[PDB]
């Protein structure tokens, strides 16, 4: 699983990076999540691996709330076209992710308000861990705008949480720190080559962050892996980083800001 977990997660960064398909015949799985920094939609064959995809940077979810419903539609619609210009055909359905902490299924409406017929709603616990393939372990998806703890285990969702930090307090807190634009910021965090420098200065978010896991894990069974997923574990060096404050190791896959994504793609 993680060699296979691995190369998906490659091919689907260049799906959406380089705009290109991956020539599978259909039928597709088709995936729209829905987030605080991005909107993404992903396509699949029927054993998901990877089609197609495209992202756009969008703040539709400040606190769970889609605070741009109309900006949203406009989104997807934009990423549906994308996907199917570049792909051959053309989308019908998708899956969604309602995400926790949030009256938010405008969810659905946002995917069926693009012109795609509502698959089901997902859970982005049981996405994210889905596509990991892992049934027993702990998930911290930790996105831009929250982070949102969840624990697996025989193969359910047995605990669920969340907790209001993420990628853009990293930037704010460089932001602050460097006494810069939060686009100027943001834009820095971003390249890899400022990842050594911005390092130490970002570092205190981090230690933050794992501590608010460790509590909550201060309940739960210790032979739990523990994966860390998200955009915001881009960060080089974030999994030693983050391994350390939280006091074990942790698993942060090769494209983090795709996990859950390529994992909703998985319902449709
Ligand atoms: N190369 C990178 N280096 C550092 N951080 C990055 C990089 N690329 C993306 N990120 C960060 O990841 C965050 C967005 O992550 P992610 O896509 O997981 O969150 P979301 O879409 O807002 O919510 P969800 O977790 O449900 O997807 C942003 O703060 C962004 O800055």
């Amino acid at each position: 699983n993680a060699m296979e977990l691995e190369q998906k997660l490659n091919l689907l960064n260049d799906l959406i990076v380089r705009e290109i398909v991956n020539p599978l015949p259909p039928p597709y799985k088709v995936g729209v999540d829905l987030g605080t920094a991005d909107i993404v939609l992903v396509v699949t064959d029927q054993e998901g691996i990877p089609v197609a995809g495209a992202l756009k940077w969008a703040s539709v979810v400040k606190d769970g709330l889609v605070v741009d419903y109309i900006g949203a539609i406009q989104i997807v619609r934009e990423l549906k076209a994308k996907v199917e210009r570049l792909l051959g055909s053309e989308l019908f359905q998708a899956a969604t992710a309602i995400p926790p902490g949030t009256n938010a299924e405008a969810c659905g409406h946002v995917v069926a308000g693009a012109g795609l017929e509502l698959v089901t709603l997902v859970d982005e616990p049981v996405a994210a861990a889905r596509a990991l393939g892992i049934n027993d372990g702990i998930v911290v998806d930790i996105g831009g705008g929250t982070t949102g703890i969840a624990v697996i285990e025989k193969g359910k969702i047995t605990a669920t949480f969340d907790e209001p930090t993420g990628g853009t307090h990293l930037s704010l807190v460089l932001a602050g720190s460097y006494k810069i634009p939060f686009e100027e910021a943001e834009t820095i965090k971003k390249d890899f080559s400022r990842h050594r420098e911005i390092m130490r200065v970002v570092r205190p978010v981090i230690e933050k962050m794992a501590l608010i896991v460790k509590e909550v894990i201060k309940n739960y069974d210790q032979t739990l892996p523990v994966y860390v997923v998200g955009g915001t574990a881009y960060l080089t060096g974030f999994s030693e980083e983050f391994s350390r404050f939280l006091g074990k190791e942790v698993q942060v896959p090769i494209h983090p800001l795709l996990v859950t994504p390529l994992g909703i793609a998985l319902f449709g």
